[PDB]
């Protein structure tokens, strides 16, 4: 009843504020008179009444924008309503942590209004006005970087990353394009990763995994719509930027990002893997002369990882048995217990169809870590040992594991061989050892078909490949005993053989 009058008062105040911003014959002093007057005439006494005013103002800004666009006015002319709101907002944040709590409340406010216009108008949602709102706030805060303390500024950035996640394409699918532009925005993306001690890497990787996953699902459904193209192109551009500007982050969180993407999305995944650290200059041409990988310094260095492989296994309660198998050699009961946990994603008439990706990625990662400890202890300082228990543990693992499940098992190892490092080194030696194990046996031959089928898919595409990818395959080609040419898989596909032969003829 009386509540209707209150809203009409809030709307009237905001209208007067817009007119002041639009009037060129207005003095600069006029604006600060308006804001001081807001508290004296009891228009806005409490902090809640201010938020309510800002709730209604952001709502009107959206209505004003749609009004302007439909009228035929320029897009800049229609933005003046939401722009006037942001200006008033900035006035209060410079009046001063209260400022951090004030910024956070407005961010959460924008989320509420965005969700409101998506609930009330799902198909009639307009991303343009809401994107402009958050984009301006990102820009203005960046200008006030010197004002806030070093700790207060970081809190605002982290809170911004928190509020962006509250507007997921899963929860706000009609805001996906704009949300993508906010994650890739030059006022947020560089500053979140720019924070010291990698404080912003964890919030950012959460947004990105939602983003990459959103694209991946679109891609799988054979999209032709502008949405899919806009979303996929945004994915390409953001990964290209991340690779060049922040290669260390893309190297450290490589596992988490690949999981968000479907495996067959080869190009998107390749952008993550082909990334190289700035310090590394050991990148040599695989084709050149008689290149010997064993004589490389960075081949023993351990790349950084944000992946918690050890913790994920412990949480699954399978960490203890794996380490016991890495010490005591492969055990039949052990592999079977790991395999069941892998295929689990039990009751009467129940069969598993899905495979746990992350658990597999955890297991694979542990085989390399145990090789690192060995190298430090040994006088030979070699990472890979052909007669060790772990390589036989991995050997038996690939054999007894489900065909679909072994596909993810091998794909994990190939994903690890990238630029010259210990992980690339270990899995390059390990993947060949499995391929060379019991070549005469028919069952092992089938596994060899699964390995080449994965490798062939990665090199089939016309794009820069990882270093370790080419290195491993060339060794698989150059070696006589491997007889890759006369593998029943290579005998099966003529077109794949054509592509492979071209690589074999470039294999100087």
């Amino acid at each position: 009843l009386e509540a209707a009058h209150l809203l009409e008062q809030m709307e009237y105040v905001f209208d007067e504020w817009i007119h002041l911003c639009n009037n060129p014959h207005a003095t600069e002093r006029a604006a600060m008179i308006f804001v001081h007057q807001l508290h004296s005439v009891q228009l806005v006494t409490n902090r809640d009444e201010f938020l309510l005013f800002l709730r209604h103002a952001l709502d009107k800004s959206v209505e004003r924008f749609e009004q302007g666009i439909h009228s035929g006015a320029s897009i800049a002319e229609s933005f003046q309503a939401v722009e006037a709101l942001v200006k008033l907002i900035i006035i209060f944040v410079k009046s001063h942590s209260a400022a951090v709590a004030f910024m956070d409340s407005i961010l959460a406010l924008g989320v509420l209004v965005a969700n409101s216009h998506h609930v009330k108008r799902g198909e009639n949602f307009n991303q343009r006005v809401f994107y402009r709102f958050f984009a301006l706030l990102l820009h203005e805060v960046g200008l006030l970087a010197g004002h806030f303390s070093k700790s207060h500024y970081e809190q605002i950035i982290l809170n911004f990353a928190a509020r962006l996640f509250d507007m997921r394409p899963n929860l706000l699918p009609g805001f996906a394009c704009a949300w993508a532009g906010l994650v890739s925005h030059r006022a947020f993306l560089p500053v979140i990763l720019g924070l010291p001690d990698e404080k912003g890497w964890a919030p950012f990787t959460k947004l990105l995994e939602q983003f990459l996953g959103c694209v991946g699902e679109l891609v799988k459904t054979f999209t032709v719509s502008s949405l899919g193209k806009e979303m996929y192109h945004a994915a390409l551009k953001i990964l290209i930027v991340l690779q060049h500007d922040f290669p260390i982050y893309l190297d450290k969180f490589r596992v988490q990002l690949c999981q968000s993407l479907p495996l067959h999305a080869t190009q998107l995944v390749n952008l993550i893997l082909a990334a190289i650290p700035p310090n590394c200059n050991s990148l040599a041409d695989p084709f050149q002369a008689g290149l010997k990988v064993d004589k490389i310094p960075d081949m023993k260095e351990r790349p950084p990882t944000a992946f918690d492989s050890a913790g994920l296994l412990r949480e699954a309660g399978l960490l203890d048995i794996l380490e016991r198998m890495l010490q005591n050699g492969p055990s039949e009961d052990g592999v079977a217990q790991i395999n069941h946990a892998i295929n689990k994603s039990t009751s009467f008439g129940y069969v598993p169809l899905g495979v746990n990706r992350r658990l597999i990625d955890a297991v694979v990662a542990r085989f390399a870590e145990f090789a690192i400890n060995r190298a430090s202890s040994r006088s030979d300082s070699a990472i890979f040992v052909a007669g060790a228990n772990d390589i036989k543990t991995l050997q038996m693992l690939v054999t007894e594991v489900s065909p679909e499940a072994r596909y993810y098992l091998v794909s994990s190892m190939v994903n690890e061989l990238r630029y010259p490092n210990a992980y690339t080194n270990y899995f390059s030696q390990a993947l060949l050892d499995i391929f060379g194990h019991d070549m005469s046996d028919p069952e092992e031959n089938l596994v060899r078909e699964q390995i080449v089928r994965v490798l062939l898919e990665r090199v089939l595409g016309y794009w820069p490949q990882p270093w370790g990818l080419i290195i491993t395959i060339l060794e698989l080609l150059k070696n006589d005993k491997y007889l890759f040419f006369e593998l029943p898989f290579i005998k099966a596909t003529p077109e794949v053989a054509e592509r492979f032969t071209a690589l074999a003829r470039s294999a100087a």
